[PDB]
């Protein structure tokens, strides 16, 4: 028996994404996260919901939070578009002064549209953060998962303060409409007023309830993924590098179909969407709603680690018998890894090896293969391939039961 295979293949791929921080961009990322999460409902595994969700899907456990988060995002998209027209149809300031009745009627109607959706957001934010993630998503405390760390409590706080002062200003533009609904200079005050509340609603940040509402929508799915993303099952195998606000850098190692788990491609999209969203919100921030945006760079890093051991047999063929692998950690006994037996080629795996190790064999070539993935330093031993010409009833799994052995081959 002759052992072959080497080099422990390592790919680390880094996406460099250069995109702006305009709200229409960020909302698409935020939409990516929720929608792929809400529409495929993958099973999940100090947290409260961890005990209940384990085994069962996440839309039973977070179905309310998702449709609440989704609505914020959809409502945020609704928030973005109204201010897009509101920028062009600002009332200006010879008797064609009849498009000024509608440019007030439109500018004032749009503003009344802006506020109601802001209520649906915070209504849905309360629908979101008063569920299982009551006191996880809001605050921020080696590892930093499980807490949202989004700064939502800051945005919710500045949103209410921003909603309260546009309710102080309501009866005034609620009467600055009824005197403009007469269609058959006190309106020139409404132009400088609306074109001024419009100037503040679309161009403002700390004070604009249009801005602050959108920000809350964005940071929510940020925190929402921070609070439970690690728990989503995904998946050949990919490492998805994350980092936390503090500096602690984590990874996430990943049959993929609806209501079970995410495919790797599906996760790739969340991860990449998260990393952008994360990078845009903490550093340069969400741009004012009438802004074209500001260039920024996200990084997105993944990792694959793989090794193939082959084992060729100089005598006859063990395809109808038993071949297997043993691992000898430094200084110990030969511990069993995997075995494939009889010509039907049934397989058996060890405790440490299920899900990440795979044995196979090309009966035609009289070689057995061991594919190793999601490699950790806990492996890194000497690996032996071992064959058995003898018959057997139970699948052999200990060293004394195999008769032919290989030289041994190092792994790192």
């Amino acid at each position: 028996l002759v052992e072959s295979g080497g080099g422990l293949v390592l790919k680390t791929t880094t996406s460099v994404i250069d995109t702006t921080n305009d709200a229409q961009n960020l909302l698409t990322q935020a939409q990516t996260i929720v929608n792929t999460l809400k529409d495929y409902c993958p099973i999940l595994i100090t947290p409260s919901w961890q005990t209940a969700g384990g085994g069962k899907n996440s839309c039973a456990t977070f179905g309310a939070e998702f449709s609440a988060a989704s609505d914020m995002i959809n409502n945020a998209q609704k928030i973005v578009q109204e201010t897009q027209q509101l920028s062009a149809n600002q009332p200006k300031n010879p008797s064609s002064l009849t498009a000024l009745a509608q440019k007030m009627l439109k500018n004032a109607q749009s503003q009344a549209e802006i506020l109601k959706l802001a209520n649906q957001v915070e209504s849905d934010f309360n629908k979101l953060s008063s569920g299982h993630l009551k006191d996880y998503i809001g605050k921020c405390d080696k590892n930093n998962w499980g807490n949202g760390c989004a700064g939502v409590e800051e945005t919710q706080s500045l949103l209410k303060t921003s909603a309260a002062d546009f309710n102080n200003q309501t009866p005034q533009i609620n009467q600055a409409q009824n005197l403009a609904n007469t269609l058959i200079q006190a309106i020139n005050q409404a132009v400088n007023n609306l074109n001024e509340r419009a100037k503040t609603l679309a161009g403002g940040t700390t004070n604009s309830p249009a801005y602050q509402a959108t920000l809350l929508a964005l940071r929510s799915v940020l925190g929402l993924w921070n609070s439970m993303g690690y728990a989503v099952i995904c998946g050949n195998q990919k490492d998805f590098h994350y980092t936390d606000e503090n500096g602690n850098g984590t990874t996430i190692n990943c049959k993929a179909d609806k209501n079970v788990s995410l495919s790797i491609e599906q996760y790739e999209k969340i991860h990449e969407a998260y990393q952008i969203l994360s990078k845009a919100l903490k550093q340069a921030g969400l741009a004012p709603l009438n802004s074209k945006g500001e260039k920024l760079e996200a990084h997105v890093t993944t990792s694959k680690s793989s090794l193939r051991l082959s084992c060729a047999a100089s005598g006859r063929t063990f395809s109808t018998a038993a071949m297997g692998w043993f691992r000898q950690a430094p200084g110990k006994e030969r511990d069993f890894v995997a075995g494939i037996y009889w010509t039907v080629g049934s397989t058996y795996y060890a405790d440490s090896a299920k899900g990440r190790f795979t044995i196979s064999r090309d009966n035609a070539k009289n070689t057995v293969y061991l594919q190793m993935d999601s490699l950790k330093p806990e492996d890194t031993a000497v690996y032996y391939c071992a064959a058995r010409r003898r018959g057997f009833t139970l699948a052999p799994t200990r060293a004394n039961e195999y008769d032919y052995w290989g030289q041994g081959t190092q792994v790192t």
